[PDB]
């Protein structure tokens, strides 16, 4: 163990996710629950739209709706910023630019509340086309595997990332979502600033057959890679 934070992730940790959103003035909320295991990189979450019908496709929210559950190999433990900020946690901020469409701006706090790892998010969506892939619901209910490159941000005592998500469109086209991310500790205690590396992601989206509300079941694996030793 190379951070106090890392001790909080030796087993399965229950998770709560809460998101309050506004896309082109359409107000919606999501709550998710499940668990994460950073020892194997496995995350199991079920999300509900608490306000009724989700006004955007579920796949567009996957990245917004807990990289502290990434599996960092033993040789990479000193490059795990996300756990090092725990339990006080970190702020995760993004701009997500949907190519030829609107933008999500997100601010989340990821931190322990009691024994639960909580991801609490505000999302603002602007400049979406009513007949675009997003407000038009033209995106397939599926998800690609990605590499998410992590860099140190010495000045902010945190990390940055930029990456493109590819969303499959019902017409066989692809909707690009360009992510710009910043993470900063909530605490003023010491954190691990990493050497350059990447996270390998893979996401399976499914439905709960008993669930009549608008929802998404997520199975994710996230693994850190890219450090020689």
């Amino acid at each position: 163990m190379v951070s106090k934070g890392e001790e909080l992730f030796t087993g399965v940790v229950p998770i709560l996710v809460e998101l309050d959103g506004d896309v082109n003035g359409h107000k919606f909320s999501v709550r998710g629950e499940g668990e994460g295991d950073a020892t194997n990189g496995k995350l199991t979450l079920k999300f509900i739209c608490t306000t009724g019908k989700l006004p955007v496709p579920w796949p567009t929210l996957v990245t917004t709706l807990v990289l502290c559950f990434s599996r960092y190999p033993d040789h990479m433990k000193r490059h795990d910023f996300f756990k090092s900020a725990m339990p006080e946690g970190y702020v995760q901020e993004r701009t997500i630019s949907f190519k030829d469409d609107g933008t999500y701006k997100t601010r989340a706090e990821v931190k322990f509340e009691g024994d639960t790892l909580v991801n609490r998010i505000e999302l603002k969506g602007i400049d979406f086309k009513e007949d675009g892939n997003i407000l038009g619901h033209k995106l397939e209910y599926n998800y690609n595997s990605h590499n998410v490159y992590i860099t140190a941000d010495k000045q902010k005592n945190g990390i940055k990332s930029n990456f493109k998500i590819r969303h499959n469109v019902e017409d066989g086209s692809v909707q690009l979502a360009d992510h710009y991310q910043q993470n900063t500790p909530i605490g003023d205690g010491p954190v691990l600033l990493p050497d350059n590396h990447y996270l390998s992601t893979q996401s399976k989206l499914s439905k709960d057959p008993n669930e009549k509300r608008d929802h998404m079941v997520l199975l994710e694996f996230v693994t850190a890679a890219g450090i020689t030793h």
